[PDB]
């Protein structure tokens, strides 16, 4: 009866993909001098002796972010620093409180230890920042003012956008040898705002899991729990921005890439409506693809933070002006709701899998605190997510992995657990004509004008929902996208938010209902049946809250209020 | 060079079928040809000057003889030469009646349908009682029920109209009935407008001409020879004519800006996602790398001005359609000539313009210099990527749906029709990762003429609408002047210069005999032009802007139609 997920692969037989002989001897050696690289550039001076081997830090569901308050492993002054929000840390250095070299230094140094822990980051370049920030502070000294509004900042950057002068490889080995001439869009943008460089945030192979497991680095690891992973496919950013390595955090999202990790690691995250900001200039499969796409945004320890960068990056970057893809809509000046004002939906079970305990706890906590704080909450039973899950999947490999399958054949790399789960998501090597992609793009404008028309018709302002059937999953042991993919195909701007709930294993626990479930597909029993309360020990738990398409203002606004009511502060 | 070479890539062989057709499908073509008969207002009609068809050989300028033959009372002259804009403002005064302004523009209507044929659809006695319930509102509550009230306005018959046959063209749908409007219209019922007339489109929705099986072909107001251009191809001839305040089309290819600039009048082609085109038929469901635009047409820019406005800001397209932005029109200032940067095609490349095409633009141009604008003489880059990439676009399912919709009534395929079922690759149905292709083709193509804008600050760029004025009927082949900015979705004004045809110039010089040209299209279109056998047509061109600063080229439009002094009234 217990479910393997090796029943599921009857979709691509993966024979044209891998080829251990020529990837070691044409490709490994590239891989090995990456890994040195990335050795050689941690410096030792912020590093620290680990308690125990990291292995076993491992299997005994370390808490890494409680150790570092516990055992100080920062200054009182870097502390200070880093647990600052992006907004005041930008007010303090534009007002001369604070030198950009020193917010950089306390940063690099949380950094640091952030990869010894988390494994995080794919590169370090700890030099070039320090001389980034110089910089900052001579420019501050000529002129008496700032560069911009991200002024001294420091960003973390996942891999796969194109920076200027290094390696982009997006995961696949065979693009090891690519290095593009300029940043993508959004990171020649944020340096343009003034903000620091310093690291780039691992990634799995693909770019198709919500983990990270790849052929460079291996497995990004949970900075609240060491077992657990970060998720993915933006791993190394909700590590490191959920251990506080960096103030904002760069992804991409599409399945759930953005929401998924800051729920998983500890941190708030936006994937907005498409088409704000810019995705040009990276490497990845999805070339050309327009059916559900891919989007970028912002992670952070504050809602405010992630406004900061929004409306900086919109009405000061104006990315039209180099993306034709990117709309000129202004990022628009929204005041804080009182939540007395606002109309909530709330999504208990998607209709395909049921959550976990720890997931049911904290969405009912909630929501009968935003009951108490005067909301109208309207229980909601989300209609044809089943045909939404399968027509998005469908989309992800309607090329017949065509492209998934020129760049892991480059390289003849080995094919991960969840990589040959993704290439068998749809209808797998079937290669789609035209017209039956067409009517794929209907089914999802009528199920973007059904929902659309659920809460124009019925005033519903926002919706709530579990970001995952469970919290941070194990390593390579998550399947289901159901709860984040959904938002994908609506492209309805949400917000992925901490709760302050952690999991407790004397309390989250099945009960006895719970155990004559009947369950309605296999995919249900595969990932239900993996939650153990031993095993999860003190994972965040994080909720989604959706708007209407390009409302993404309203809920952010809304966003900041909800972690207000409930006392959410991750500093 | 003739136009069976081109006819390469779909054999054409499963589409009609003669005796089918005329068993189970003529039948219904008929009874709906002779409803029109029978809605055309008998009391408005007016005997032709000489037949129909001797009028047609003889370049017959039906607007030259509605003013000197006086076919209008004054007083219907005199509420039929009123922007709407003006019109909306007297009605919500009270100076003027909703019935009042509908019978004139009814009356108008039936005399633009007697010349060029350009109705499809005709229900003057429902728009009359919409015309008594505006007036009953506006007495019962001393105000208007918005920013359109009493302004009657044709809609393209595509378009789904509640309660009517919906056919887009396709004999196989004259049995489809919609239940309710299509969104675009349905928002403008709300703002207050009346409807009576639909107007004609060609078979497959994809000519820059009209031919159909239901009502056949629709001609120029200006002179009867020539086509009004499609497939908005009413909507062209009707408002050109002043038989609608404002008219309401869709541009893919070209389907708004080419009639608009063929029969005599302005139109906009907006960016993508601003209005929707949601709730109509036609081939294109799912389709995405050209996404179709509808947009409207008038005979003055502030008209489109009015129509943007309240479509956007009052409508709230985006509160039943998904797709469309919430994106606000803004309020933006007519610019002053001299603070202008104009990039200027006079050659896109690829097809030659014809002399008075010619003419008129470098007439524009010496008027723009001479009022103070900065002029960038433009070669514009990669046209022949960007016009074989957005017709491999228009077919590359194979025809599927065209066929499908063509084959359920086996109705006779048009010769337009057979040229545009071999566009791409034809009946070649291409596999998702070459669409794929094409989809990042456009985004570099985009990204390099948004490049050329921005670096060189450059506002706006001027370009022919189409090689020659409005061409004869069905031979109208090239659509390289309009397509290029669907693929690019630039906002594209199509304005009227003030400038017409004249036969004892545009004649092809001297040195234009030593051509050589550059294609068998190319010799195809041109060797079409003869001076003698275009008399008088009227010249539009294109204002092109950057994507989403549609507001700013209507603004520039506002300041260049007064430049040349253009007032079609």
């Amino acid at each position: 009866m217990s479910v393997s997920y090796e029943t599921f692969l009857n979709k691509d037989p993966l024979d044209k993909y891998e080829d251990s002989e020529i990837y070691t001897k044409e490709w490994l050696p590239k891989v090995e001098k990456y890994r040195q690289d990335l050795k050689d550039a941690i410096p030792k001076n912020y590093t620290i002796e680990l308690p125990k081997p990291i292995d076993d830090l491992i299997k005994d569901q370390f808490n890494a972010v409680d150790y570092l308050y516990s055992q100080k492993l920062l200054t009182p002054e870097e502390f200070a620093i880093t647990d600052l929000s992006a907004t005041e840390l930008a007010k303090k250095i534009a007002a001369g409180e604070l030198s950009s070299v020193e917010v950089f230094k306390a940063f690099a140094h949380r950094a640091t230890l952030a990869h010894q822990f988390t494994n995080c980051a794919m590169e370090l370049f700890i030099d070039e920042g320090l001389k980034q920030a110089e910089e900052r502070d001579n420019y501050f000294k000529e002129h008496g003012k700032t560069v911009g509004p991200l002024h001294g900042i420091p960003i973390s950057l996942k891999e796969q956008m194109n920076y200027k002068d290094k390696i982009t490889h997006g995961g696949y080995v065979s693009k090891i040898v690519n290095i593009p001439n300029s940043h993508g869009v959004t990171t020649s943008i944020l340096e343009k705002l003034g903000a620091v460089f310093y690291v780039r945030t691992s990634q799995p192979q693909t770019l198709m899991h919500l983990d990270s497991a790849n052929n460079f680095t291996g497995l990004t690891k949970n900075p609240f729990n060491l077992l657990l992973s970060s998720g993915g496919s933006s791993s190394g950013e909700g590590a490191i921005v959920g251990y506080g390595g960096s103030a904002i955090g760069v992804g991409s999202d599409i399945g759930g890439s953005i929401r998924a990790p800051a729920a998983y690691s500890g941190c708030h995250g936006l994937r907005p409506t498409t088409k704000r900001i810019s995705v040009k200039g990276g490497v990845s499969s999805g070339a050309g693809q327009e059916s559900v796409p891919a989007v970028a945004g912002p992670m952070a320890r504050s809602i405010d933070d992630l406004e900061l960068w929004m409306k900086a990056y919109i009405n000061e970057g104006k990315p039209w002006e180099s993306d034709s893809t990117s709309l000129p809509m202004p990022w628009r000046d929204v005041s804080t709701p009182k939540i007395g004002d606002l109309t909530v939906a709330i999504i208990r079970d998607d209709g395909l899998v049921r959550v976990s305990p720890p997931i049911r706890r904290a969405l009912n906590t909630v929501v009968e605190k935003l009951k108490g704080a005067g909301a109208k909450i309207i229980e909601f039973d989300p209609p044809n997510t089943k045909l939404a899950y399968e027509t998005v999947h469908k989309m992800y490999n309607c090329d017949g992995n065509h492209m998934q399958r020129k760049l892991l054949s480059g390289s003849n790399e080995p094919l991960t657990k969840l990589t040959k789960w993704n290439l068998n998501y749809g209808e797998g090597a079937k290669h789609y004509d035209v017209a039956s992609n067409r009517e794929l793009n209907v089914t999802r404008d009528q199920l973007r004008d059904q929902y659309n028309d659920f809460m124009v018709q019925n005033k519903v302002d926002f919706i709530l929902s579990p970001t995952y059937n469970n919290v941070a999953p194990h390593s390579e042991e998550v399947y289901n996208w159901s709860y984040t993919s959904l938002w994908n195909i609506l492209d309805f701007p949400t917000l992925s938010f901490q709760t302050g709930i952690f999991q407790d294993p004397t309390k989250d626990k099945w009960t006895e209902e719970d155990t004559k479930y009947k369950y309605r597909s296999k995919l249900e029993q595969l990932e239900n049946e993996n939650y153990d309360p031993s095993q999860f020990v003190g994972a965040p738990v994080g909720l989604q809250l959706s708007g209407k398409r390009y409302f993404d203002e309203e809920v952010l606004a809304a966003g900041k209020a909800i972690v207000d009511l409930l006392g959410v502060d991750l500093y």
